[PDB]
């Protein structure tokens, strides 16, 4: 997506796939997903039960990378409905709808 703000949106793609590699990354420090809700606690503050020895990252577990354009921080959030993980930044417009730049911009794995 090569036009104003649609170029914001091509670089959160390349960091949203970072994050989701990061996530299985975290997979392997609690050797399990985490929770939406303790997973979630887990993926800001470090997780509570048993990981093993591997440097647990915050903020989601993510690659070396700031936030995501617009000012607007990465939502990160653990199976929701059926799906391992949900993670996904808001758009331009802060809402998370369907758009180009306007879009809730995000992956997750199911």
């Amino acid at each position: 997506m090569s036009r104003p703000d649609q170029a914001k949106v091509t670089v959160a793609k390349g960091d949203i796939k970072a994050i989701a590699a990061a996530l299985d990354m975290y997979k392997l420090d609690n050797f399990a997903y985490p929770s939406t809700q303790q997973g979630l606690e887990a993926l800001v503050k470090k997780p509570t039960g048993n990981p093993q020895p591997k440097n647990w990252n915050k903020d989601g577990y993510l690659k070396k990378l700031p936030v995501d354009p617009w000012g607007n921080p990465y939502q990160y959030l653990a199976p929701g409905t059926k799906g391992p993980f949900d993670l996904y930044s808001l758009g331009a417009d802060g809402k998370e709808g369907g758009s180009d730049n306007d879009a809730d911009i995000g992956n997750w794995d199911n």
